[PDB]
């Protein structure tokens, strides 16, 4: 049962021997002999082709074996295969860490497969650089051979690097070059409020049921409560919160309570709570939120009881829609509407270039208030007005200056870029011809701060340079505007008149406290109060000799000395902060002040004429009575008299006595030292703000920025773009300081008698790190289906799960207290939902079910993998378990080596019988299927063309092709080479053995 050559001691291995009628086969490994005629084909044999198919199957359909999102697969999915083609050569059982890209073994179509091969060649170096591009007409057999070659090469590179890090990067780079897997399939469009290039609305589906909602009532703003009109755009930025969901509404109330009691809650400090809110993005949320905030404020503070009660909590609305004020008034002015008519009148008549400004008359009429003869109180819709805001004529133009100074694309910049753009923006601000800054700021602010029936709001960036550390540099308008502010405190009160003369010149008068009309004789304090303003926007203004400008100061101001507050000069303006050295003018017996093209009593700059300089383009002069005491204060305290209408604010002298300060710019820099922190500096300057008559300080939103760079707000970290609603400089400081700095700023403000406004931002949340599979539809800013998009009811990977530790800690945590103290909040029925809020679920973590939609995420319409007929692959978590065929186990019945009658056959991948072909098995044996498809296993030399020319083969009874071995017969000994072909007429070596074969193949000698 062993065969040795007794003369050499050496054993014969892989040796077929005839002994009489018996044949003995001595095996390859040990030379152990068996009856050759009883060798049987191994029924469990599989081909090398089948071994390859199976190696690449998924190890299992576990979450652990196949990267997924809610069970769905993506173009980025890696998986654990059953086996790894280790080092490109050796199939080896996979470890749990042997993840491989699905795109190594699967492609959505042959085109993408072809493109994959070209990419892996060109950028991966995973095929020879010489090889020709595979084209659209490329053959499947050819694609598969080179796909297998890429795998072999990938495996080789993994073996040498010991890593797949490189392959993660390479594969993702390839993925993003496919339209179906990048922004190109997402219909990028910036129309309307698609600020980030488009939206996907979330829709109900059986495929993503955990993301369903019964709400998502969109665009239900002041003009669209019943949903039967168009309304404002629901979608604006990032992850849109569904504020029509009663559970979300209760969480919005919870958050509002957190802000209003922030000091108590986070610092056990009753001096560090906010006093009012700004409602951000009013026209982009369910208007129910306005009544919800109302009702909370009513219950906590009795807002509607009196002016004294309402005015202790000044609230504002970011409500741009021109129909909003009528509605806000109807619901009780719980938060002050803006007057966007009036701000636009300033834009059209003062703020434009000399060739743009329109007739000044618009200032009188285009407003919630007609100001020709404003001689009454509590008669109009109360409102705030402003000339600029952090995002109104600031952020676009400042980005334009940065683009100009650096040449980088619009809205892209680092800190150095910003500084360089800021230098260009300030130089422009200091020019007569401005490209990026508004014109006539002193005149615009003069209108802002001398208007009756208005709460003016002063913008930080008109006092201090927008970019810089907080309050680091002043604008050219700082002296002008603060002079206006102190002057407003001291003198501005009573009735108002405005008119425009035949020369287009505006006269604006306030009579002083105690006088409503030009004919009122006034009270004690009227005399040295009031103000007279002359404005032109005509840089070429020239009065003809004899023509005049008359300010009708009124019957309280007959035969009276006036002095200038502001006069225009050739190069700028002159400010007078008190009577000293201020030019004077006297009213006549009627109370009229007269100006002409001639100076008054030799006083330079007292003639009316046009100028053009960096301050004034046109004309500005401002006059007040001389001889006011230094402590004169023309403000009115709010009455505690019961209201007789359902309203918080009323437009009257007490409300008018308020000034809001928007105390930030988007372009405040991150502090380099603790002393540079915005909130530190606010705390130190509370008495200064007070001295300007600021009664409420609007702080920036205090939420830590998501820092994700996806919009300006998360580039310059203003606090409008955040993951964690309750994290106010708490996990780490915000741009303005730590939460302790915020609390100290609130306390300092309160010590000075100022209120503080919390910026309430219910519209959206950014940068949620948890992926989620959600059925979506590409849509416009109103959630109208984007008709040309293929993304309609398509599963898409969103970033919707998370919200930070403070949302977790505080989410829904004050609802108990609110229900206990103010049960009436929980029975109110809101007009859009037509139901109450729902405190029964606390939101501690966000997910898709709580959102209306998302900006487009550039993952591509087909990022979530589907079969040809549109069926989604899935582990079975959210829909039917279904995997690509290459990942799945196959039914092996009638495939591979099949016995039929007395013969074995081989059926290929198409269940087709294989004829006249060699097939190798998984352990390296070769078999041959003859021209009738029958395996040859007859142990006799047979002629076969493997292609040219004909060779002599021998197949043992198990079907294996005999190779690299001797066959000793009674008629002679023959040698078959490494290809299983009989050797004739040469000398060969096989290991230590040298064989000489004659022309018939008979062994002549060995050694
Ligand atoms: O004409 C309908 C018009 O209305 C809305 O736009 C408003 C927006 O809601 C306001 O906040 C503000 O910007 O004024 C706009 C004009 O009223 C829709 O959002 C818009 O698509 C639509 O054109
Ligand atoms: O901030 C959300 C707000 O943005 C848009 O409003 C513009 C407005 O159209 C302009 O007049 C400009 O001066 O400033 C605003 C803020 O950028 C939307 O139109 C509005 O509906 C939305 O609430
Ligand atoms: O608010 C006083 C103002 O009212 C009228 O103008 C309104 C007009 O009634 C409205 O339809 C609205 O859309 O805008 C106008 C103001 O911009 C008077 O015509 C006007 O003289 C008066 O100042
Ligand atoms: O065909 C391009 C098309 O795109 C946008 O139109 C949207 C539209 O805004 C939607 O409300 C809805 O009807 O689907 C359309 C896309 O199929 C652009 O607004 C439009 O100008 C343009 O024609
Ligand atoms: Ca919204």
């Amino acid at each position: 049962q062993y065969y040795i050559d007794p003369t050499t001691g050496q054993p014969r291995k892989n040796f077929l021997l005839q002994n009489g009628n018996d044949w003995i086969y001595f095996d390859k490994d040990t030379g152990a002999g068996t009856n050759a005629l009883k060798l049987q084909f191994d029924k469990g044999t599989i081909s090398a082709d089948e071994q390859y198919r199976r190696g690449n199957e998924a190890y299992s359909y576990d979450d652990k074996s196949i990267e997924n999102v809610n069970g769905y697969l993506t173009a980025d999915t890696w998986y654990r295969p059953k086996q790894i083609l280790k080092d490109g050569t050796t199939w080896t059982d996979s470890k749990e860490t042997d993840m491989r890209p699905i795109l190594m073994v699967w492609w959505p179509n042959t085109v993408t497969q072809a493109y994959y091969l070209n990419y892996m060649k060109q950028y991966g170096n995973l095929l020879p650089a010489s090889l020709p591009s595979f084209s659209t007409d490329a053959d499947s057999a050819e694609l598969n051979h080179y796909s297998e070659l890429v795998q072999q090469n990938i495996e080789k590179r993994i073996s040498e690097t010991g890593s797949t890090d490189w392959l993660r990067t390479l594969m993702h780079e390839f993925v993003t070059k496919n339209s179906m897997w990048n922004k190109d399939s997402e219909n990028v469009d910036y129309g309307g409020l698609q600020l980030q290039g488009g939206f996907l609305k979330y829709v109900n589906s059986d495929l993503t049921k955990y993301a369903n909602s019964d709400w998502r009532l969109m665009n239900r703003t002041a003009t669209n409560i019943d949903g039967k009109n168009y309304g404002g755009a629901e979608f604006l930025l990032a992850n849109d919160i569904d504020n029509s969901n009663p559970v979300v509404q209760a969480e919005e109330l919870n958050w509002l309570y957190y802000l209003m009691n922030f000091g108590t809650i986070t610092g056990n400090n009753p001096e560090a709570n906010f006093d009012g809110i700004r409602v951000d993005a009013v026209d982009n949320v369910d208007v129910d939120l306005l009544s919800i905030a109302r009702d909370y404020f009513n219950a906590a503070y009795n807002m509607e009881q009196s002016d004294a009660s309402a005015n202790k909590h000044i609230n504002i609305l970011e409500d741009w829609g021109w129909d909003d004020p009528a509605y806000v008034n109807k619901i009780g002015n719980p938060q002050l509407t803006m007057d966007d008519r009036l701000r636009n009148a300033i834009m059209d008549t003062l703020s434009g270039a000399p060739d743009k400004n329109q007739a000044l008359n618009k200032l009188i009429t285009q407003s919630l208030v007609n100001r020709a003869n404003d001689n009454t109180e509590n008669a109009v819709i109360p409102s705030y007005n402003f000339v600029r805001a952090h995002d109104s004529n600031a952020q676009d133009q400042i980005r334009q200056a940065i683009q100009a100074a650096t040449g980088k694309p619009y809205g892209e910049f680092n800190l150095d870029d910003e500084k360089k753009g800021m230098e260009a923006y300030i130089n422009d601000q200091n020019s007569t011809n401005k490209k990026w800054n508004l014109y006539n700021m002193p005149s615009a602010y003069t209108i802002l701060l001398t208007n009756k029936d208005s709460v003016p709001r002063v913008y930080y960036g008109d006092l201090y340079q927008d970019g810089g550390q907080y309050m680091e540099h002043k604008t050219r308008y700082f002296d002008t505007i603060t002079n206006l502010l102190k002057t407003r405190v001291k003198y501005v009160a009573g009735g108002q008149t405005m008119s425009v003369d035949k020369n287009g010149i505006l006269t604006n008068v306030r009579f002083g406290k105690g006088a409503m009309n030009a004919t009122d004789t006034g009270t004690d304090e009227t005399r040295t109060e009031g103000i007279g303003v002359v404005i032109s926007n005509n840089t070429n203004l020239k009065l003809n000799d004899g023509e005049s400008v008359v300010l009708h100061m009124g019957a309280a101001h007959k035969n009276q000395k006036y002095r200038a507050v502001i006069l225009t000069t050739e190069d700028g303006v002159k400010n007078y902060t008190n009577d000293t050295d201020a030019p004077v003018a006297y009213t006549d017996a009627n109370g009229d002040l007269h100006f002409t093209n001639t100076n008054l009593d030799g006083q330079q700059y007292t003639a009316v004429r046009g100028y053009a300089n960096p301050d004034v383009t046109g004309y500005l002069a401002v006059w007040v009575p001389a001889g006011a005491a230094d402590d004169q204060d023309a403000r009115t305290a709010p009455s505690d008299e019961a209201h007789t209408t359902k309203t918080a604010y009323r437009s009257n002298a007490a409300l008018d006595s308020n000034v809001i300060y928007e105390g930030f710019s988007n372009f405040i820099y991150w502090p380099t030292t603790e002393s540079e922190r915005t909130n530190v500096r606010i705390a130190q300057n509370a008495d200064l703000f007070k001295s300007w008559g600021i009664t409420t300080f609007e702080l920036a939103p205090q939420y830590n920025s998501s820092k994700d760079g996806t919009f300006l707000d998360s580039i310059i970290d203003n606090g409008y773009a955040f993951t964690d609603r309750y994290d106010l400089g708490m996990s780490t400081p915000n741009k303005y300081g730590s939460d302790e700095d915020l609390r100290n700023a609130l306390q300092a403000l309160h010590k000075a008698g100022l209120q503080a406004i919390a910026d309430w931002v219910p519209d959206q949340i950014y940068n949620l790190p948890g992926k989620e599979a959600v059925t979506v539809t590409r849509s416009d800013d109103h959630g109208t289906t984007w008709e040309v998009s293929p993304i309609k009811n398509v599963v898409y990977i969103t970033n919707t799960i998370g919200g930070g530790e403070y949302q977790k800690k505080y989410g829904g945590e004050f609802l108990d207290t609110l229900q206990k103290e103010y049960p009436q909040l929980f029975s109110q029925v809101y007009p859009v939902t037509q139901t109450t809020i729902d405190p029964s679920v606390k939101i501690k973590e966000w997910s898709a079910k709580y959102f209306n939609g998302t900006n487009i995420l550039h993952r591509g319409a087909g990022y979530v993998l589907r079969s040809n007929d549109g069926k989604y692959y899935n582990l079975g978590t959210s829909t039917q378990q279904f995997l690509p065929s290459q990942l799945s186990v196959q039914d092996n019945e009638g495939y591979g080596f099949v016995k039929e009658g007395n013969n074995y056959h081989y059926y290929d991948e198409n269940k087709q019988m294989v004829k006249d072909a060699f097939i190798q098995d998984s352990v390296g044996n070769w078999y041959y299927l003859d021209k009738n498809g029958n395996m040859v296993a007859n142990q006799s030399p047979v002629e076969i063309s493997s292609n040219g020319a004909s060779g002599t083969y021998l197949f043992l009874n198990n079907g294996t092709s005999f190779r690299s071995g001797l066959v000793k017969t009674d008629a002679g000994t023959y040698y078959y080479d490494g290809d299983g072909r009989m050797v004739r007429n040469q000398t060969v070596s096989d290991g230590a053995m040298t064989y000489v074969l004659d022309e018939n193949g008979k062994l002549v000698s060995e050694s």
